[PDB]
Parts: structure tokens; C-alpha cells; sequence
């Protein structure tokens, strides 16, 4: 059993219809190169608006139900027979989430995951927009594979990757929007970013796909212009954490890698780390401060 | 710029003759409509006297089924004629169950369904617990032609949980038909300021406007222990999304209160303030207890 | 002076002996229904499986084939004519065949002759003399109420009368009077068993707890059935009765006479009393999930 | 006649409005029961004072006390232990801002086995309990005592076949109901005593378990917010057997100590053979989780 | 060839009227099966005593015992753990006032994995089980053991294609049915043994899963409420492969230990290839939720 | 010996790839069954030609014909009326965009009582039938004939206990299964597996069961060249305990005959008690494919 996976990497305008056209073009290119599952970067419908903390930007969110972009990519998924996770800004009554809908290769909406770990600070004021997610970590049975899909900042947390692996994830996927930080040009996070994820692939023995944005974006914030340069470096890592495919920090790209899932599942079983785990000794992971279990 | 809705609170006196009272309600709904109202709110159990001063066998038989209710049917025609949303408070019989209920009539005349009062008051003057099963619909929101609304009934208005329950389900405006006044056993009790402050609190905590329609007049009821009298204190009002009173009636005048709200701007304001973003349902399990320790079954 | 307002309904319990010939027993039933109507009855209740002997003392292959379809049943059709002629409601107990299922059933015939539908016995008894579990699928209609020309009524069958759940289910759905056609007597394996006082008390409790009148019609006479292991005899103990909404017996027959019991109820006064007593206002269904278990712990599927 | 035997007792007495006097009365009659061989002794509802629920008064709510270190429960634990008798203790419970009509079950070694909180709360003239008590949130309970597994509910609960069935399904071998019922002050023509008995006899017969009801006697005048209100409590404390037969009964004015012995092994065998529990149809009982016969409650 | 192999066994013996004797007989035959390589061993229905259901007797109901701390289950857990063998244990369960014909599945490490309660209850002369057992309320279950996911149901359940299909759908790799079937005391012309085998062979073949049936032998006479009643149990315990072929079978009168090995990975692959499960039409099977071919049950 | 008696027959023959010839063969064998007293006679599946269904050829699709005015059905109606026999007629149905593997039930007076459309269609490696047939949408049916209430299902339907139970719950007194099964002239021989599953249905439902299978070798040229199947016959009739009462071999024409007392069998079915004892409250999992999620 072999599945072909793709990371896409492109620049966005602040127009939904242009960006969706761009995603469609790169999804067809992926499909043309053999892709069964194609990963589109985080909040690709527009500019990464979380540089600002603005009332009007919250109203960019849309219900999960009858979402125009999801609906449009469901047609594309269906035509091509590819699996397409769709990053979007969800409104759910008065709650708001950074969410992702998993469309199967028959175009079926398989359900959503809501971003669990919400980043904060200059350039990435996501805590202002999003309730911390309440779906918990999830795995989706698609026509090709059980996949673990989480979102951007979730990729820094070994807990997220481990939870998806424990629930049957054969591949992990992280749509991303990370770049420079507007308050401090000396912060270059790209190597650190890659290393943490490489760690998750190696610790769980599962391949991993990260799709990140490129281009410079200037946002009109409540305190004036703020600029981020997104550094791309979209990549696909194998089950021991080796980078098999990688983009640069400036050019549009379509990454492709094939994995033998039944072989990798045998290596995983045979390595035996899941049977060697000591959940009896991991209670402290349910604390924040190293002592008090959360309610 | 944005969806506007004009809401109205009515305030009037009742006899114990249904036809008279429905006629009074119609006159005032028409008057609200003439002043631009899209949703009009009539006070609790308006079809007669506030009979719950007594605990009487014969008064339980004032209840009628929800199905083919002559007062709901009559007000459905008016709703349709005028293009206004009309919540209709009534005493519901449902086989051997009885409830203090409200049917939400949409602006096309459609009966959108019912809510059954959840929190039932008790004590001299207000012996509701004798008459009504505690409601079993739970808190509801209704999609009307003009807005998603949350409607609850009188005593429900004291409970922050009801208001929050409706808001979490997308209610854009909260409505509470009311019957509250003096208390026949103790003339020193004057609850009007307390009553208003608690509702203002709900409007401000959920960032939604709130409408409260209360009775006026003195009513004398024969009870098992002789006459009992309540002076209903009016003070019907409409509050905006920070809990500010935008319109209020006094304690004796018949009144038609009118207010317009921009539901898109308020939505935007509600979200921006951030309370719904910041709620901690993981820490709210104690709210599912009565005694602060034991969760109910 | 005017008498007190409200819908009055006159109900009747019949009590008679059966042969094992269908034509004879239907003739007996018609005779007693007519006598009940002559005494003012609006609703008349015939005992369980009146078409024949209480054959359930045996577990026999050939007795299963006494069952007949509900559709075009000759006894139901005949009693429909009588109901229409007299203007009386008549529930008709019969052994139902429904493809390969079999039930102990009752068809409710309205005062205009209309077949309102059926109830299938839910609780099926077992044991020497009363081997009903061999014959009947447990019923699958659930507890029902029927709107007749005179009243909304709840009808269940024999062993159902021991279950408070059945009486409450019918009352919660607006039953104004409860009816139980019965066949109960001695038990052939042990002559010390005399259940008649126990039997009455349980049903009196239903009437009192739901504040609705209750009618029980039971068989009389001795019947001997040829069983797979020899002859078996039951003496049916009569004691048909009508109870009011506090569980008081307003009329009762003895253990051997043929009887036509008659009582009038003001259903509007009773409804008022039922509601004022307050039990239905005070019920706690949030605490009753355990009733959906058999063993006090595990909810059934 | 082999089998585990248990002797139960219903007590019936008049109350003053002084706790000390009523607790002394209860102790006297518990000792009289024990002298007659009783293993489990049932004291009537809210026996610490007058039946105060004729009134709806602010100050009466403050008669409530916490379950923890309750002076009357602690005193009766001493007696339970001294005599080797099981004693359910009815009390008015405060639990932060909630209030309940409650009963603590004291085992024959003095151990406090836990509480049941009254589920069905009556209302109306003379019996304004809904003003005082949150509807109970323990659900129906059974308690394993030294002598038997028992089901204890409280007064108005005794009208509900659901409560009796719920306790029996959980293995209750005997049902107990402390009571306060009498005349009704707004209508002198109401005499509920025969109705009250018939409904409980029904529960005993339907579940094939014995049942004990202890009820108050005497006239009580309460100063209500609208003037004097009077109830004459009608006694009629009784013990019913597993077919609903009254085996012992008190009249409507006498102080009484009723006594009956039950063979719990034989009764268990009878209950099972009669077959009602074998034949129940919980798949058809979902309408019991409605109030109106149609909508399941949340 | 390659893949997870499992050795299963059907045991067949005659019962005495003494519980401990009968458990010792079971232990002896379990040990003999283990010696021949068995991983999962099936003991016949209600093996602790005579098949008492010929009678409808009050005292026989009290032969039931709770699942909790059941002395026969506890004893067989020790054997399971000692030998590393999976052992389903048939017993007569008391659960407050409910009673069931039940089976506890003991894993090869001695762990009590839970119980299944007999769903379909037979009736008629000689087999009056409806008098004793509530219809089961666990539903059909599959248990994950150290060696396989197994589906265990009980005697009469074996006539119902629905039970076997329910277990296969939930992952059962082997079906097991402890049995007590023989002659019928009211009609000596009834010989059901060929019919009995054919129906089970049909389940194995329709689901492509092996099937194990363990039945009693011996003549048993029971004192019924109407005199002596005799059943001659007919043995014919057997093991069927995934196309329904009988691979091992006992006769109608001797003790037997039957043994068969199955390659569960090859059978699984063969079942997936055959594709019947992906070809099923559940959208057309709603009539199966009726008894009468028309009205769905509640 | 009292009660309604019905004589049923299973026919078995080799198909040529010529329609007239095959219908002539069917008529000859129906007449022979009638001569031996048969009241209801079962002809094997798709008997008008070679079993084309696993060859995936677009030109074979035009063999389908509408249910309305079907020349083979209309001809067998005449035969049914002439002889006073019930004849289920297997045919390849064209229904607008859809195509089905279907069977029309002809009563003893020649009346067309209706159609059943094969429900279970094998898809995945080895079985490419979807190329020709849509999954049936009639659901499982019973038909009241002059002699009996009967249930009929087709070929692959044979493997599914649900179809047999569904028919019996609705009052079918006899089950009929026209089939076509064989193998590559391979090691696996499915004939015993097949019989055991069917004997299971008869025994579990306490109804007799009639199965008609073809014989002979058939060669079809396909996209992937010549495919050959040897059909293994073994048509049979089973009684209500699953006992085989007559059976054909794997190479000759056969006319199998058996008489059933439908009143006695009904009484036996009811007394055995399985239908009294069924637990539909516990069967919801059967409305899933994966053992957890109900289908729409
Ligand atoms: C996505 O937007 O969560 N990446 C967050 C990066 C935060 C860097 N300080
Ligand atoms: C409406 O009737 O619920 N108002 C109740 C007020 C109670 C005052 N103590
Ligand atoms: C009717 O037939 O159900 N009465 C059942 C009585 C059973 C007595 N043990
Ligand atoms: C106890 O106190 O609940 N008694 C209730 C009686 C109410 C009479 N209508
Ligand atoms: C086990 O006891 O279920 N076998 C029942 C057989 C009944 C025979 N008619």
C-alpha cells in the first residue's frame, strides 16, 4: 500500500477568489505528479491577518456549514480523487476557531479539527481571534490512509503528534504560516521549526508533511503597518525524521513523496516503542506547572 | 450599515376576561407596529388575572393544549397581517402535565414552536410551583424573519444561566414577559430595582439587547385564606448590549416602548469584547450541582 | 336544580364461563354485552381469550394454530356489528397470527363500529397453568391509548395488570379509564396458591397512583385442558371489579357467579381531582432511568 | 422455618415544637421497639418539630442544618450503636444554598451509611414543601445494613410507584416511608387515609417486598404569614407484607409501636417465582421518562 | 503456513448433581485439551449441574448466583492463568431481581473480561428456560483475548443467523456456542441433531469464520412439578471450519476433547477476498428489526 | 397427511449461446417437471445465454431488455397458463439508465405478479459484475401465488442469511434461488460451501428451499482473452430442517421433484419457536457495514 503526498507553498493576496484559484492550480499540478493527498498552507484564503488585533478582522470568520471555499474544493477533491484538508477561520455562534475540514477523495466532508494550541505575540496575535480548540486531536480515515491533521502552532507539541499516532495516524499533516517576527528582525525560527517536527516523525515513526507560506505581507494594524516575511521551507519528512523533500524560502513549490504505509507500519510495530510506553508514569503531562493536574 | 430590528415592550392592565385582554394586546401590538416595531413582546399570562396568588383546583383547569389554541391562532393572524413576530405566553395543558409556556409566532404567521418555563417561583402571591411542572424544553433560540431570538418567561429572568444558554446558541435579542409586583404578605418588599439590575447584568454579560414586558394594575384574588392583593409595578424596559436602559415605562401607565438595534454592529461588538472567546467551560462543572458539590443526575 | 356538569361515562365489566366452542362463547359475550347496554353501559369489557378455554395450561404445537390474523377476524367483525348497533365501545381479546409472529392481542372497537387498532400484550406470564411464553411473542406495540366516542381509554391485557409501569404509561398519554381483560385462577401445581387479594391490591394501587378508574374482567368456572403430561385443571376465581380513582372498589363480583358490573364516572371531575392531587406535576423522570434496567444497573439496549 | 429473619417497626407519636422533647420521645419509643425485638425502627418525617410547612416563612428555612455533625443524627447514632438497631433519621438539610428534606441511614453498629434526599416534593395548602426544599438530587437509593438491604424514601415519595420500583430493582428487601399526612386546612372534606394506604399496598404487592410507613398523630397549629393554620395528623402507621396485606396497623390518635417479623429468604424466593421482575419490559418504558406522555425530559 | 495460528477445543461430558464434581470434570478436560495444544477451550452450557430447566420450580431459581465473586468463575480463573488458556464460563446469574443464563470470558492471563447474557431464550417441554431467565440485555459481544477476538453466545442463540452475523460484524474470528440439547420428553420422535449442526454450519459458511459447539451427553431425570421428566442429551460436539465443513466431531455418548488449529490471518484474508461483508445491503435489511415482517419494534 | 401440498421442481441444464435454443430447452424441462406433478418450477439464472457477467464487454450490455413486453417472459406466461404452473423468469433487465439482474414471478394462471431485482452485487478483484448490474432496489419480496407464498432471490443473494430471513419474516413458505456457479477448469471448488450456506437458510427459517444451477463448460473471449468456466450443477431441493431431499450431479440435465405439506411445515416452524424468540431489539448492528455506524 503506497500513498503519494504533497506539500504546496505559495504567496497569498488579500482576495479570497485569487487565493482559491492559486490553490486549485497547485492541487492539479500535485495530482498531475501522482499526489493522492495534497496539503494547502494555513488560512490560505487571505493575508495572515493575525498581525493585527482588529474587531473587523474577527468578522472574516464563516460557519463550517455551507462554507464557499470548502464547497468549491470538495468539487476539486472529487474530480481528481485526491484528499484535500481545508484551513479556514470558523465562526460557531459566538465561538471562533482556527479550523480545518478534511475532504476525502470522493469529495466527502469527513469532519473538522479545531486548532488546539493558539500562538501569541507580535506578528501572531492568534489568541485574540481563536478560542482554544475543543475537538481534541483527531485522525481521519481517508480512501488512502488514516491521517493526523493538526494546524500550525500544534506542530511544536510532541503531545499532539503522539496523540494522533496513538489514534492510528499513518501520516501527519501541518498547514503552517510562519516567518519573521515584526518586533525583532534577529529572530530566525526556520531551523528550530524543522527540528521539532523532525523529532515528532522520528519519535512516532510516521512521515510528516508541513506546508508553509511564502512572500512578504504588510498588515494595517491598530498601531500602524506591520510586516512579516514568510520563509517557506515546506517539507516532507520520512518516518525516521529525514527530510526527503524541501522547498526554499522564496519560490512557489509542489513537493512530492511516496511512502509504503504497510512497510512503515511493520517497522513501527517491530521497533516496539508504542508497547514500551509507560502511561503509568506520564501523569505530570496533565499538569501545566509540573505538579497540579488540571481540572 | 447592517441589519436593523425594531423591538417593543408592551405594558398593560388585565381583567379576568380573555376576550377583553386579547383585544387589549391587539390594540397595543398594532400601536407598536405603527411606530415601526418588528418584534413585539406581550407580558406573562396576559389572558387573565395573575391567578397564581391562589392555589386552587379550579384554576389549574384554566390550562389549554398548545394544539389549536384559540389565543395563539388569533394572534397568528395578526402576526401575518402586520409582518411582526409575536411571542404568546399561555397556560399549557399536555395530558397530565401543565406548563407556563410561550409559542413564538413568526412574521409570516408561522408557529415556530414553544418554550416551557424552566425556573418556577413560589411564595405568597406567586404560587407558581402549585400549577406548573418545571419546564422540559430546555432553553431555546428561534430563527425569526428578523433575528435569532431567545425567549424565556418571568422568573427565568433572574438566572444568568438561562441568558447565557440562549446567547451561546446564537440569540441576538433576549425577551422576558413578566408578572411582578408587590408581595401580599409583606408590604416592605420592593423588588423593582433588584429586578432590573439582574437583567441589565445579563444583557451586559452576553452583549445582547434585552426586552422585559411587565404587568400594571392592582389585582385582588380570592384564595383559600381569603383575599390576596398584588400591585403590579410595570417598569417595562428595553436594555442595550452594555445593559444601559434605552427605554423604560413607569409603574402605572399603559405603554408601548420602541427601540432599534443594529444586529451586525452589536455582533461585531460582542465578538470584539471577547467574553465568548475566553469562557472556561472546563471549570464550570460546579454549575451542574445545586449544593456546590454533588452533580445532579 | 341542575346535576353536576362533566362527561359521564358508564363502564361495565362482564364475568362468565367459557366452553371450548367459539360460537357458544361469542353468543355468551353478546348476551352479556346487551345486558350491560340495557343497564346503561357505554364501554363494555369482555375477559381475556374469551373465544375458548384458557388453553395455555398446555404447551402444544396444535394450540399455536388457534391463532388468526387481525385482518378480517370473524370474531372482531361480528362484535363490530354489535358495537355499532348498540353504540358501545367493545375491546376484543384474540390470539393473533402475524406471519410467523404470534401475539395475545386486543382490538378496540369504537361506538360507531370502527376498528380503532390493536394493543399487543407486553408482559407475558409463565409457569404451570399459565404457559403463555410458549405461545406469544412479547408485544411490540408498546402501551397505547385509544380515543373513543366517550373517552380516551387505556387497555392492556391480563398479566400487564401487575405492572405499575403499564398503568403509568397509559395515564401519561391521557388514558381516562384503564381496562384489563383477565384469566386468573388457581395454579395446578400448588393448591395453596390463592392470588386474588394480591391481584386486587396491585390494581387498586394503579388506580390510586394515577387517579383514574380501573375495570378488571375475569373468567369464572373450572377448566380442564389435556396437556402434553396429562389433564390439568384451573378454577378461575372471578372477582371482576371496578375501582374508582382513589383505588376504592365501587363494584365487585364473587368467585362463581356470572356477572354484569356497572359504574358511572364523571371524567371531568376526576380529571380535576387527578391534577389537583399533583402527582403528575411532581414526577421526576430525570431520576427514573433505573426503570429502563432489568437488574438495577445496566440500561437495556 | 429457615431463613434470614428481620423484625421491623413503625413508630407513631405526637410532636411539640421543641427539638429536645421530640428527640427524647423518639428515643423512648426506639427503646420500646427494641425491647419488643425490633432490628430496624422507623421514626416519622421531620419529627424534630412541628410540621412547619403549613407556612411559607423566611425564618422557617433557617431551621435547616448541615448533614455534617448534625446534633440529632449524632445523638441517634449513639442509640443505634447501644441497642444494635438500624435507625433512619429524617432531617431538614442545609447544603450551602441548597436545602433538602433528607434522611440519614444509621446502621446497627452506629455507622452513618449516607443520605437520601426527598425526590418528589408536595405542594398546596398545609403542605407547602416546594417553598422549602430543592427537589432531591441523590436519586433513589438502597442501603446495605447489618440486617437487610433496605430502600428508604420520604413521605410524598410514597405516592410514586416509580420510587418503589427503583428501590426494588436495586435490591431493596424492605421499603420504609417516614410520613407526615393528615387533614388539609383549606378543605375539611378531604380524607386521604384509605387512598394513601391503597397506593402503598400497591407498591408492596407489585414489587413483592414488605413496606413500613410511620406517620404523625395530633393536632398542630402553625402561625403562617396569613394567620393560623391547623392540621390533624391521622396516624394510621402500618406494616404491609409482600402481597400488600396489612400485617399491623395503628389508629388515628394513639401513640404506637408496631412490630412485624419477615423471612427475607422466603420472601426473595416468592418474589422471584411470581416472575414480575423476569417479565418487565424496559424497552417499552421510555414514556416514563416524559412528563407529558410525549417529550423525553432532558 | 505463515500467520497467527490458534488451537481451539470443544469439550463434551456428562454432568452429576454436584457442583464441585462437575467443575473438577471441566478442569480435568481443560487440562487434557491444553496438553494437546489448545489455546481456547469451550465447556458446555450450565455444566455446574443437571439441566434443571425440565422443571418450572421456585427452588431451582435460587440456584442462581451473582457474577461478582462467583466461586466457579474464580476457580476457573486460576486454571486459565496456570495453563495460559482462554476459558468461557457458563453460569446461572442472579442480578438483584433479574436472572440470566450468562457466560464470563476468562482470558489466558486469568483476567475476567466481562459477560454475555443469553439473548434468545428457548421454551417448551424439557427446555423451560423462559421460566428462569430474563432475555439477555448485553447484546451480542466480541471479546479481545490474548489469541483472538472471539464471539461467544449460548445454546439457543446458535439457531439465529442474526447472532452470528452480529458477532462477525464486530470482529469475531471464531464463534463459540456452549450447548445443552437432546431428546424432548413429550415426543420421542423428535431428533434435532442433524438440523442443529446444519444451522450452525450455515453460520460458519456465511460469515467465513470457524465455529465451535460443545454439548452435553448422558440421560438426566429431573423431578418436575408434574413428575419425572427425562432427556437423553446427544453430544455431537463439533468444530467447523470457515466454509462450514466439520473438521472434528464427537459421538452421542462418550466424553470428548476435540481439537483443531486455524490460521486466523489466512482466514481473515480469505474473508476479505470473498467480499461478502463489503457486498452486504444494510439499507435493505430493516425488516429484520420486525418480528412480524411489517412493524419495526420499539 | 392432511393440508395444502405443493410440488416444487429444480431444473438443471447446460446453456448454449443461442437464445431460441435455450428457451426451447427451458420449455422442454418445464413440461417434464409438470408431467411429474410439479406446481412451481425453477429455471437457473440468466438461462437465455452463456454467463457473460465476469467478461467486461460493452457489447453484451445490449442483451438487456425492458421488463415491459419481454419476449421471453411473455412466452413463459403462455406456458405457465397452459400448464397451471408457477414460473419465476430470470432475465437481464434494461430500465432507462439502470440495468439489473432481475426475475419476474409468473403465477399459475399466467399473471405477472411482479419483479425482484438482485440485491447483492460482488465488486472488487475477481468479480466485475457492476459493469452490468446496478444494485437491486426492490428490496426482498414475497409473492402470493396460487399454491404458496414464495420468496425468490438471485445468485450471489444466496450467500446472505439476511435475505432468506427477510423473506420468511414476510410469510414466504418456500425459498427459490436460481444461480450460476462454477470455477476455472483452479483448485477451489465451492459446491459444498454453497450447499451448507443454503441448507443453513432452510434450517434457520424452517422453510423448504429450491436451488437451480447450470452445468457445462463455457468459453467467452474477453478484453484479457479467453475465459473459461466449468459450472458444477448440484441443483437441489432442501426441506425445512436443511436436509437435502433431492440433488442433481455436476454434468447431466435434471428435473428434481419434491412435495411439501405447507400446513404441517407451518405448524413445525411455529412450534420450533425461533420466530417467537427473535430479538430485533438487539439486531441494529445488522444495519451497519462496519459493525458500528448505521447506513443511510
Ligand atoms: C502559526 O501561525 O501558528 N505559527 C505561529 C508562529 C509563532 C512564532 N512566534
Ligand atoms: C413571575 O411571575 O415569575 N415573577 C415571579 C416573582 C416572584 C417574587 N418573589
Ligand atoms: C393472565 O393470563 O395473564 N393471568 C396470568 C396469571 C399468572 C399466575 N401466576
Ligand atoms: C408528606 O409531607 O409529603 N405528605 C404530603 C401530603 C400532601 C397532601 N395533599
Ligand atoms: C439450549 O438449552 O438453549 N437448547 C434449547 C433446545 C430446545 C429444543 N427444542
Amino acid at each position: 500500500r503506497k500513498v503519494v503526498v504533497s506539500a504546496l507553498q505559495f504567496a497569498c493576496t488579500d482576495d479570497v477568489s485569487t487565493n482559491v484559484t492559486t490553490a486549485e492550480r497547485l492541487v492539479r499540478a500535485a495530482h498531475k505528479q501522482g499526489a493522492n493527498i495534497v496539503l494547502i498552507q494555513e488560512l490560505f484564503e487571505g493575508y495572515y491577518f493575525c498581525q493585527a488585533q482588529r474587531e473587523d478582522f474577527i468578522q472574516r470568520a464563516k460557519p463550517y456549514k455551507d462554507h464557499p471555499t470548502i464547497m468549491r474544493l470538495q468539487k476539486l477533491a472529487k474530480e481528481l480523487g485526491v484528499v484535500i484538508p481545508v484551513s479556514f477561520f470558523e465562526e460557531a455562534n459566538n465561538a471562533h476557531y482556527n479550523s480545518i475540514a478534511i475532504i476525502d477523495a470522493d469529495g466527502t466532508d469527513l469532519g473538522i479539527y479545531r486548532k488546539s494550541h493558539i500562538p501569541d505575540g507580535p506578528g501572531y496575535e492568534e489568541k485574540f481571534y481563536f478560542n482554544p480548540g475543543d475537538t481534541g486531536f483527531k485522525v481521519f480515515q481517508t480512501k488512502y490512509a488514516k491521517i493526523g491533521v493538526a494546524i500550525c502552532w500544534d506542530q511544536w507539541f510532541p503531545e499532539a503528534a503522539r496523540a494522533m499516532a496513538l489514534q492510528g495516524a499513518e501520516i501527519l499533516f501541518y498547514p503552517t504560516a510562519i516567518g519573521s517576527e515584526p518586533h525583532d528582525q534577529s529572530i530566525d525560527s526556520r531551523d528550530h521549526w524543522k527540528r521539532v517536527m523532525q523529532g515528532h516523525a522520528g519519535a512516532n515513526l510516521v512521515p510528516l508533511v508541513a506546508s508553509n507560506r511564502i512572500g512578504n505581507e504588510i498588515i494595517e494594524t491598530e498601531h500602524g503597518k506591520s510586516e512579516i516575511k514568510f520563509y517557506g521551507n515546506s517539507f516532507i519528512a520520512g518516518p525516521t525524521g529525514e527530510i526527503v523533500s524541501i522547498a526554499d524560502d522564496k519560490e512557489e513549490a509542489v513537493l512530492i513523496a511516496e511512502f509504503n504505509l504497510d512497510k512503515i507500519k511493520s517497522m513501527r510495530h517491530c521497533w516496539g516503542v508504542f508497547r514500551d510506553r509507560r502511561p503509568d508514569l506520564y501523569k505530570v503531562l496533565l499538569t501545566l506547572d509540573g505538579k497540579n493536574p488540571v481540572l
